[PDB]
């Protein structure tokens, strides 16, 4: 297929589009978590360029999948240095919540980070499955694309 590159797609009388959130979702370890997503779904979410930094500002939100603390905690960081109180996803692991959910309180808590997501357990490769409908669901009833 080929393209201009830049090629107008329209909608809504113009070329006025609704807002496109734009769920750059990544982690460290489940970077290719990405690569993993069902097709479905896969088009609505993105990978890292200006790696775990200056693409936080980019976009609509970024998610964080890890399965650590501290995992989470350089990119939960890097989500207010960058952009502050951005609607952010955690994909996370069950047990180490009285951390990891209290470390995050410090953002969450502080308005520092919001999310819209029902976090799922990274491990958990089934319930990807029915975690993203409401994901995209979800943002049906917002009437974002």
């Amino acid at each position: 297929s080929n393209a201009t590159n830049s090629f107008v797609m329209p909608k809504l009388s113009l070329t006025q589009k609704n807002p496109v959130f734009r769920l750059l979702i990544l982690g460290r370890t489940g970077s290719s978590f990405y690569q993993s997503i069902p097709k479905e779904y896969q088009s609505l979410f993105e990978l890292p360029k200006y790696h775990d930094s200056a693409t936080f500002p980019q976009y609509t939100g970024i998610v964080i999948i890890f399965q650590e603390l501290r995992e989470m905690v350089s990119l939960l960081n890097r989500i207010v240095q960058y952009s502050q109180g951005k609607p952010v996803i955690p994909i996370c692991q069950p047990g180490q919540v009285i951390q990891v959910k209290n470390v995050l309180k410090s953002f969450l808590r502080n308005k520092l980070v919001k999310l819209l997501f029902p976090p799922v357990v990274v491990t958990n490769k089934r319930d990807l499955k029915k975690m993203f409908q409401r994901l995209q669901d979800l943002s049906l009833e917002y009437g974002e694309d």
